[PDB]
Formats: C-alpha cells, structure tokens, sequence
C-alpha cells in the first residue's frame, strides 16, 4: 500500500532537507 513513501524517502530524503533550506 505504502512503498511509494519508502521509495520517495529513500531517494529524495537527503534532497528534501536541502530543498527546505532554500536548495542548499
């Protein structure tokens, strides 16, 4: 049901924190 959340987290997770910090 949920492996979309896992695939997004595992491939965009370290992007996401930098994206929040104005694309660091």
């Amino acid at each position: 049901f949920l492996p979309i959340l896992a695939s997004l987290a595992a491939k965009f997770g370290p992007k996401l924190f930098c994206l929040v910090t104005k694309k660091c």
